[PDB]
């Protein structure tokens, strides 16, 4: 097999329960509409985002030997994409999801695997030999994935998330990948952080991802970034802004693999945002290729 | 209409629905803080208390107990199948396309429970009569629980013959949806939560109902007991276990019940049935969770001669 890009780790299981407000009432009980269980959470986005856009994605993880680790089994068996795993005592990761009719999302996730487990790298190393992107999520054992990615020439990719730039868990992702995506949201200084993953670490380039403001595209030697302003679908408003960052990634990824610009890539996954952002967080929806040339057009 | 294990010897209690699957969720607080997302320690899913609860106390003190029910064709479904052969408790069920019931629990230190059911069937379904009157046939006493169709079963019961008994849980003593099982009973367990006017509700389910005495659980101040003739409740003061302080009195009342029952069909006596009924009760409050541990016999014989 051939992928163009390898996702590492993040797989997990969603129970989404629809509850009538948030806060919720003050009650010992009440009743609620079919609790869903669905294969979501950081990782998979990528994976099924870069499928979606038609390319070839794969995915590697930890999950468990359990009813809700068959289930990610099955779903990706279901979709056209390869996923190679271990299971582990600890069981698969999983999250409840509490979601109103206004589209607030409350979500309690349970990384469920121990700390300080590391796989057998035969877990990833098979996958990144026959992968042309290798994009890794910041699970603690997924660091040493990064290592052999980069050692065998492929270009990687990291979501650090909410990170203030300071902790030290981050910095190996942060100091250790070529494509480094980060949420704004915890970030205190900015230029600063930027600065400092460029004279600590290999990227070639580092996006901001601000959600309602858009994103900020910084490169080495560049001083400003490239400011890449939010995207309006018509027909399709903000609702939920829960999962907007994993498709802006598989755009992105997609876009740059493709054509090789930095800041055509990035207007792309702003669609992938915009269009994550316009799904009701009860359905799966990832942008496919006619519509991103469609609003990459505009 | 499939049974697991032993569907063939005598039951002492038949308890009638009201199974599902909890997930578990441990919380920061009740209400919760205020975040897109916080992450919780491991999320644990396990088979509800609400009929679970009743037949583990029964069979916990050496009693014939079985469950009949309906379940999906699911992982939840398969998980209650697999948890009851372990327990050693018969269940007899039908699946339904919508599957088994489910709930997500949010649970704090404290003891803050908050309960999102998700009750999956459709709220007219019945399922095959076979399902409870086969459990009827081999079963000395019938449980209801308050599953909608479970009135049908409850009559069938009454006509059978059997001694039957259900647990309406918070009830306001209006809403007409408990009806049928506050009066369709012998023995009637209510909690008083949200009970407005007591004696008024007492007074009209021995009026409009068959029940021969109306028990009513109280938790922190124990529990008050009324038969037809006493116009006084008979009250029972909560236990104290030396060695077990309380830590968690959610799903207490299922011991209650399910002591309560063991005793009274072997004695007899009210009085003395209630105060076994007070000692799982207190049991079932110094275990973590809502259907871990219960007392089995050498302990309620124990405790009850104190
Ligand atoms: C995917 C997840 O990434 C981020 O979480 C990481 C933490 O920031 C790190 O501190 C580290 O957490 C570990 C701690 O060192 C320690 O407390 C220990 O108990 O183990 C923790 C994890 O086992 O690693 C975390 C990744 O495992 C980020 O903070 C978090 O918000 C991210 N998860 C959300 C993301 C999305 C969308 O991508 C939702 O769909 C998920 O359900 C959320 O959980
Ligand atoms: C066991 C359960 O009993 C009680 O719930 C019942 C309601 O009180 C009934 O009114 C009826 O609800 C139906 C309504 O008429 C209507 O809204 C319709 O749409 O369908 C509803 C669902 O059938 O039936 C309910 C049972 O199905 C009681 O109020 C409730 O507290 C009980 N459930 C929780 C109790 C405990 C402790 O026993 C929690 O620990 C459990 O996890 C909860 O399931
Ligand atoms: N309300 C919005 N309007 C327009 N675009 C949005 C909106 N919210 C998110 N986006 C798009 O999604 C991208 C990332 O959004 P955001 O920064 O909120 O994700 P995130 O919260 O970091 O994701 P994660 O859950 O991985 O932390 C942005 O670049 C933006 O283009
Ligand atoms: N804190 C406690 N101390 C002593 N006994 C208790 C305590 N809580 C409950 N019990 C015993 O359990 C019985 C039921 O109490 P309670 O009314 O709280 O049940 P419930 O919450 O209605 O049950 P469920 O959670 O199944 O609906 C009481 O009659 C009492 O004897
Ligand atoms: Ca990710
Ligand atoms: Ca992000
Ligand atoms: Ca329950
Ligand atoms: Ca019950
Ligand atoms: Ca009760």
């Amino acid at each position: 097999t051939q992928a163009d890009v390898l996702v590492v780790g993040g797989v997990g299981v969603d129970h989404i329960v629809r509850v009538k407000s948030l806060p919720l009432p003050v009650v010992d009980s009440m009743m609620v509409p079919p609790i869903v269980t669905v294969v979501g959470h950081t990782g998979n986005g990528v994976a099924l985002g870069v499928h979606a856009l038609g390319r070839a994605s794969a995915m590697a993880d930890v999950i468990g030997d359990d009813a809700e680790g068959r289930l990610i089994q099955d779903a990706y068996s279901a979709a056209g994409i390869p996923i190679t795993f271990v299971t582990h005592i600890s069981g698969t990761r999983r999250s409840v999801n509490l979601v109103t009719e206004e589209g607030q999302r409350m979500s309690l996730y349970d990384p469920r695997h121990p700390f300080e487990f590391i796989p057998d790298p035969s877990l990833w190393r098979e996958g990144i030999e026959r992968s042309r992107h290798v994009h890794v999520s910041i699970m603690n054992w997924a660091r040493y994935a990064l290592r052999d990615a980069v050692a065998a020439g492929r270009s990687t990719s990291t979501d650090l998330h909410d990170w203030d730039g300071v902790a030290d868990y981050h910095k190996d992702f942060a100091y250790g990948a070529d494509y480094v995506f980060v949420s704004a949201a915890a970030l205190r200084d900015e230029s600063g952080v930027v600065a400092d993953v460029f004279a600590r670490g290999r990227a070639q380039f580092v996006v901001v991802m601000a959600g309602s403001e858009g994103a900020r595209v910084w490169r080495r030697s560049d001083e400003l970034p490239l400011r890449i302003s939010p995207i309006s679908i018509p027909g399709r408003p903000v609702v939920d802004s829960n999962g907007a960052g994993d498709s802006f990634v598989a755009a992105f990824l997609c876009h740059y693999l493709d054509h090789g610009d930095i800041f055509g890539a990035a207007r792309a996954g702003a669609v992938g945002g915009a269009w994550a952002c316009g799904t009701l967080g009860t359905h799966t929806s990832f942008v496919d290729v006619e519509t991103l040339e469609r609003l990459l057009a505009r």
